[PDB]
């Protein structure tokens, strides 16, 4: 019997108020499909930012979550299990480095890289204990830690949370010319960027721009850490986003899709000579349970079997086509890559992203905006071509409705 | 076919070398027992740092599990979804705080801590802004982010991982002086405390030392904050260690327990004064998905059914007793709560913690050292009276077999 009404009051009541969520509440999710509690049919365009690229509910990601639930699911690292080893070969054999580092949340992949550049600039690089510093771009997201909102550029983000982490340097997304000269610095480890800035807006970068940070890098004895936890497992169209410029960085980060949405898993891809600068003891964290690790396997061979990039890439190419008729005065740019895009909306008196999301949910489509004017349009990556045009279609008809 | 040796030798060709396991490789796990490739059977006497306290692949949770996974795993917070607020509801009329955050991680939820804590230090209690302190005492474990290890005094846990987070100060352990002193800064926000300390080797404090910690925080506007993310949850012997002092701390830290092993579910605990200083988009995460908190929902019931504090209490009482028969020139001290204690050890020339850990495990029970020492013993809270005592021969006999 309960409503969404009595859902959204119940929270309000009982949750922290640290999120202002689209008011609809799901219950139930299939595929690219969605249903709330009275019901109602919805497409997902957000695809839990990249979380269930292989839609919701994939039965052989559930099926692997069913069969190991049966077995184990926790030993602690204090001991070995079966399964962590296997799902190593195989997600080090499927990137091309020689290990993995296996941890839960993105941010802590992210923490994770932190601690592996800082390190290796000590240990191997030769920088004076405590002065190493790591580069970030503007409009960067990697999570809520101190750490992470340390290095963000968003106030929205990090006011009012105490003293920051020193030695995060930020400079424009972006920029060459930038990275260059913040690379003159020799106590600088490593820069953390990512291919395509998720939470800034999808912001891409010029073509070429992954290449001129790995030469950079390259050049200056600098760390490259690509951070995929959104635009890696065959969103934008590739196995990851650099594999679009042919790059291979340093360290890559892996999370979100790497599940399915079924489990917080996240990797930290690299070689030994950074790797083993971690001595036993000396970092870990649930990271590298059974289940997660059935689970992820599960997940990266759905989105090897199936085929998910050239998808992810020939759908996105007809959505942008479909999505750049919309008038200019309505829709000043649609931006993207694979199925990770993004339009802008010239905000007005009359409307906002925030009301054409509502009249979306209203239409049975469900997205969120980004920063008022910003809305995302990232269905999971199983959808077709006749229920990507049915989609559309209801986004032209939101649209066009105002 | 692959053998234990088969298992060891894979992930250190493949895995990070952050983690030195003890030898031995699980392959399934049932209440307080595990089983290894091989077929071996051992009990359990490590919990996975209490996360299994509900044994390993609780019946209850695994149906609860199984039956979420097949409607909804992941919609992310920019939607409702329908269990969170009714996950979130329970827990906070079963520990009476007026709200609760969800996270994933333990570190997430002490994170998540620090940032309540500086955020209502400065919009509350009217600290300029960044000069907020936190305390911590000497030997705290939350985690290994880089704040985490900020807080160490452990150097394996920060020895070359750059330059720390400001504003954490430290104080000895057990040490109400110690924290009347540091409480003299008006600019400390927060105290955050293990009520008792599990990594650093099962430290009990002196009785009253919570009640001290209370009225000097009450005294001086600070906030308690008590990390119960392994000393929760019926391990000590109550629902929550300070209920041993009837005390209420500001902040409550829970986790992993929380899932009894089956996804990675940590929770914040406070109420609105403190609670709603975080306002909607200032923070967040998998936190708070449908999956897991269903998860945590049958944890706690069967926490709450199988009274598993009373039993914790009452076999607690029995292993402490037997362990005190063992040898002085043996076993110099053993300590702890409920299910949760620890030895220590006279090491020598001739022995160690870890050579009676590999013993123990030819023997037939698992569990790990802490410091080359300390042994830690803290099975599931679902076992009886005669599995204990069968595994206290086992410990005997491991014991008196040097």
């Amino acid at each position: 019997p309960p409503t969404s009404d009595d859902i959204f009051e119940r929270e309000y009541k009982y949750g922290a108020h640290n999120y202002h969520p689209l008011p609809v509440a799901l219950e139930r999710g299939k595929g690219i499909y969605l249903w709330d509690v009275e019901g109602r049919k919805y497409f997902d365009f957000l695809s839990s930012y990249s979380a269930v690229n292989q839609g919701h509910c994939h039965p052989k990601i559930v099926n692997a979550l069913k069969s190991q639930v049966d077995k184990l699911t926790l030993t602690s690292r204090a001991f070995y299990n079966n399964v962590l080893g296997e799902y190593e070969e195989y997600i080090t054999k499927l990137f091309n480095y020689h290990k993995v580092l296996p941890m839960n949340t993105g941010v802590e992949a992210g923490e994770t890289a932190c601690k592996l550049a800082r390190k290796w600039g000590y240990t191997v690089k030769g920088i004076q204990k405590y002065k190493a510093k790591i580069v970030f771009a503007a409009g960067n997201f990697w999570g809520r830690t101190l750490s992470a909102i340390s290095s963000s550029t968003d106030p929205t983000s990090y006011d009012g949370f105490g003293p920051f982490m020193p030695g995060f340097d930020i400079i424009p997304y972006n920029d060459l010319p930038a990275l260059e000269r913040a690379l003159q610095d020799p106590n600088v480890a490593a820069f953390m960027v990512e291919p395509i800035q998720g939470e800034a807006g999808v912001v891409v970068p010029d073509p070429g721009y992954l290449m001129g940070v790995r030469e950079l890098c390259t050049r200056h004895q600098v760390l490259f850490i690509a951070d995929e936890i959104q635009t890696g497992l065959a969103r934008t169209g590739r196995w990851l986003a650099v594999d679009y410029e042919n790059v291979r960085p340093d360290i890559v980060l892996l999370g979100k899709a790497l599940s399915g949405g079924l489990y917080p898993v996240s990797a930290v891809l690299c070689d030994d000579d950074i790797m083993l600068t971690i001595k036993p003891g000396e970092h870990g964290s649930y990271g590298g349970n059974p289940l997660g690790c059935r689970v992820a396997i599960a997940a990266l061979e759905v989105l090897e079997e199936e085929n998910l990039a050239e998808n992810a890439d020939k759908l996105g190419i007809i959505l942008r086509n479909e999505l750049m008729k919309l008038p200019s005065d309505v829709v000043t740019a649609v931006r993207g890559k694979g199925l990770l895009n993004a339009i802008v909306i010239k905000e007005t008196k009359d409307w906002d992203a925030w009301k054409v999301c509502l009249r979306l949910r209203d239409n049975g489509l469900l997205a969120k905006p980004t920063h008022g004017d910003i809305i995302r349009f990232a269905p999971p990556l199983v959808i077709k071509e006749d229920e990507l045009r049915e989609s559309i279609e209801i986004i032209n008809k939101t649209i066009l409705s105002f």
